């Protein structure tokens, strides 16, 4: 079947990382939801904004599909960036539209696990005292409305960049709501944390950079498939990413990267069909 | 307030244009439903897949905003690629999710249009002898749970190149759909036929470019505002959008373009600040 996973927080999670300095993702088998039903993931997977780039739930779906060679993983892209936490609230617009997203997957899918990670906007004067009591409202309503009160929620950290530099220099109470993420994490149950240490930023110092966004997917997976927290980096984080980049394609995959050249006009049409045969000549 | 126009239809409702062909349009005024909520639109406006691109509501929305200085256009992106008139049905998924989308849409701006756009997959073998009752069907439920009885729902035709090269080869029956959709539109009370004549394709002979599809955008504003058949292409077409790509930007606007170059990474932080500076300390 189709085990999908729903993403929700701010841009963080959406992913900001630039789609040009980190290897592409083409897994047949990693799928992400447009308009209701489900398409062949390609990052931007979660685009809220012109300005989306690479996720950590593309390097998660990629090593998940090397531990389940048979299923295909689907994501639900509901982050929003900036959004704080109190605009997630029940009642609110950006969670009302999450359920329905979720809810349009899963009719089509089985909801596994619900990735989240936001709290940059909440990372200043106070509010932070109130961040836990806030999540818990929201958690409770996610598992009691989508019918999942055991599936795994994956939580993760804030760079440790914040509250520094430009953009991210207003965020000087990140540590603070660190510590409530992971309290939040070990006190509820199906709850575990991730570690974002080590993770650098983007110029603008606030969104953590691709490569960073890479390993951070791979420890998300880390706590999924292990259930436990993950509160230091993995240590074949480099390499444990090269091997899923190393990956031989499909005939399909490779015949899809070559369909997006053309469509995007990258290519000639000629030289589109001739590398569509060299495809289909090729051995093995 | 902020007026909401639902896109409808197949690729060539969501655009395919390539956006490197044709200027940029940066209006404040005009947005997109980005996760339930209003975000500046900026195109891709329709992203059903990696490769959307230009689409004919960029347009549209610009020359809706020079008619009406006053109020905000926002776009509701419903369009998917390769859907056909069955894929619409009342009970489908892409039609239940643009119903979810417009709601939200609404609980925050009023649905002053439906904007349609689709036939390339149901021009062959038949199945137009059954188009027409199909898109009763659809338009009606349309009306009715969305409870926009009488707002003008606008519709074009097909492009004249389909049926005949690669990807629209197959596509050899348009001008049969054409007819059901005209006929529609003139039969059906709120309902305005655009022609696509003199619209041409990118290379893969299906999609209509980025020229064609910021004409076609007029005629679809032409209809709409005046409440009438396009049946001949506007005369200053080409003068008409010039005319709107000449206007001057906000220093919001200007402010918006620099801020992104520097999100991208396509500019150093200190150029950015200089950029914003310059925006600032300008006279007129």
């Amino acid at each position: 079947m189709v085990k999908s996973f729903l993403m929700l927080g701010q841009s963080n999670m959406a992913g900001r990382g630039f789609i040009n300095e980190v290897p592409m993702i083409y897994n047949e088998r990693i799928q992400m939801l447009r308009n209701g039903r489900w398409q062949m993931m390609t990052e931007p997977i979660n685009y809220d904004r012109p300005v989306s780039g690479i996720s950590l739930a593309g390097s998660f779906a990629d090593a998940w599909s090397q531990k389940n060679q048979e299923d295909i993983i689907g994501l639900i892209p509901c982050a929003e960036g900036g959004s704080s936490i109190d605009e997630w609230a029940l009642d609110g617009v950006l969670f009302r539209h999450a359920l329905t997203e979720a809810k349009f997957a899963m009719e089509s899918s089985e909801l596994t696990g619900i990735l989240w990670h936001q709290g940059e906007s909440d990372s200043l004067n106070g509010n932070y005292k109130v961040y836990y009591k806030k999540l818990l409202l929201i958690i409770e309503a996610l598992r009691k409305e989508l019918n999942v009160p055991d599936i795994p929620i994956i939580i993760g950290g804030l760079g440790d960049f914040l509250g520094k530099e430009r953009f991210g220099k207003g965020c000087t109470e990140y540590n603070f709501i660190n510590k409530e993420l992971q309290k939040f994490a070990f006190e509820q149950d199906n709850c575990y944390f991730v570690t974002a240490s080590g993770l650098t930023c983007n110029p603008d110092g606030i969104h953590i950079d691709a490569i960073s966004q890479r390993k951070f997917g791979l420890r998300y997976f880390e706590a999924f498939f292990n259930r436990k927290h993950v509160l230091e980096p993995l240590i074949n984080e480099n390499e444990l990413l090269n091997l899923n980049y190393a990956r031989t394609h499909t005939k399909a995959e490779k015949i899809y990267i070559k369909s997006m050249d053309f469509a995007l006009g990258k290519i000639s049409y000629d030289e589109f069909t001739s590398e569509l045969m060299k495809i289909n000549n090729d051995l093995e």
